């Protein structure tokens, strides 16, 4: 535990850094962690930290963000990290490069990235063969409280975007416990104006009808995760569409095209979405925001800026019933799950929560 926190957090980490690009340690990072060659994970979870939403049991809250797996390589290495759950892509229907490198930035003076890949992807076909290989193996790690998501993007050219979505769903969908329709990518044009009303209505109403065409077995909750970038008007929009047709969750949220006052990377100029400390208040004032329009009824997996145990029961007090990290793991490395975990525990107990569900929009009721 705390013994290689500090030799991740103050020596390894660092090093690999120096020594390696961004995407270049992402790559290296994304194969190590599919060969299982990572730290002990020797955090221990308690019952304390079991949620059961989204018509699964999470053995602990804390998951790993959209867009380290994106095609699905290293799911396996992701559990044996403590992830209680994993989400894999965003996956676009054909194979496609996404944007040209440099296309992904670090900013250590505001423990922050920015990234621009453009959603790169193996594409449909080839995630879908890596994830029938595994089939069942994930249908026992489900059982036992780690459940798998998979994130559906669409491809640049891609005339018509409730189709590949509706693609997605057909084909990724039967393999998933739940599916994400990512309306909110920074880095393809046009994407996340589909937060309009009429127009996401008419694109979620596709997706959730395809969604129950499958047979029950093999039937995903679908969750929609949107920008830290939404006017008032579409955060009300949204949650008015979503209580509408029944969606199953909200993620909240991806990355920012803002960037804050008081960055000081040298990079923060970059294009792109902005990730990290940085998002983080944002993010949770978003959850905060989107839990009170649905009355608290409609589950909510807070992301933006977690690396500690007080950031993940911010979000989860907010209204998240889940959270995700992702940035933090780039700094902090693997053993930031436990710690993330061990700490969360601790704040529990401390603040007088039976567990992470009596903590669930407790904000909300003070
Ligand atoms: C390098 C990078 C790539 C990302 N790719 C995706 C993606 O493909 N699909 C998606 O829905 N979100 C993607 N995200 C957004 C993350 O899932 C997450 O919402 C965001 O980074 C905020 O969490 P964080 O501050 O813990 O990183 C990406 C983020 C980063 C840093
Ligand atoms: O480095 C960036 O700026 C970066 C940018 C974008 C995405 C990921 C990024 N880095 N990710 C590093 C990382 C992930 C996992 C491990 C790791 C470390 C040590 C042992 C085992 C493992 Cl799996 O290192
Ligand atoms: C199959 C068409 C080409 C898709 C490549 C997508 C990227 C695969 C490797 C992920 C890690 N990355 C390249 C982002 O550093
Ligand atoms: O949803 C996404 C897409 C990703 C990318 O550019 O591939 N970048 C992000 O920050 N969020």
């Amino acid at each position: 535990a705390t013994g290689d926190e500090r030799f991740y957090a103050e020596h390894l980490m660092p090093t690999l850094q120096g020594l390696l690009d961004p995407e270049s340690a992402h790559r290296l990072a994304v194969r190590f962690t599919s060969l299982g060659l990572l730290p002990r994970a020797r955090f221990q979870d308690s019952d304390m930290l079991e949620v059961r939403v989204l018509g699964h049991k999470f053995r602990n809250p804390v998951g790993i963000a959209a867009g380290f797996d994106k095609h699905g390589e290293a799911v396996d290495g992701l559990y044996k990290m403590g992830f209680g759950f994993v989400e894999i892509g965003s996956v676009t229907p054909k194979p496609q490069e996404g944007n040209p490198r440099p296309r992904v930035f670090r900013l250590p003076e505001d423990q922050a990235v920015i990234n621009r890949y453009g959603f790169n992807s193996h594409g449909l076909s080839v995630v879908e063969h890596r994830l029938r290989a595994r089939q069942q193996k994930q249908a026992k790690l489900t059982e036992d409280g780690l459940p798998l998501g998979v994130n559906l993007g669409k491809n640049k050219t891609s005339v018509d975007a409730a189709e590949d979505y509706a693609e997605g769903v057909r084909v990724l969908g039967p393999l998933a416990d739940y599916l994400v329709v990512n309306v909110s990518s920074p880095n393809t044009a046009g994407l996340r104006s589909l937060q309009g009303k009429a127009e996401l209505r008419r694109l979620l109403t596709k997706v959730l009808q395809e969604r129950d065409g499958l047979r029950r077995v093999h039937r995903p909750a679908v969750l929609v995760k949107i920008a830290p970038d939404l006017t008032s008007q579409d955060k009300e929009d949204i949650a008015s569409v979503v209580k509408e047709l029944g969606i199953d969750g909200l993620i909240v949220t991806n990355t920012t095209v803002s960037r804050p006052a008081g960055l000081q990377g040298a990079l923060r100029s970059e294009t792109g979405g902005l990730s990290g400390k940085p998002l983080r208040d944002l993010s949770t004032q978003t959850i905060r925001e989107m839990y009170a329009l649905t009355q608290g009824r409609v589950p909510i997996i807070g992301v933006g800026g977690v690396s500690s145990g007080q950031d993940a029961l911010e979000k989860i007090r907010a209204g998240a019933s889940l959270v995700q990290l992702y940035t933090a793991l780039t700094f902090w490395g693997p053993p930031v799950v436990g710690k993330v975990k061990r700490e969360l525990e601790a704040l529990l107990k401390e603040q007088g929560f039976g567990g992470v569900t009596d903590a669930i929009g407790a904000d909300h009721r003070r």
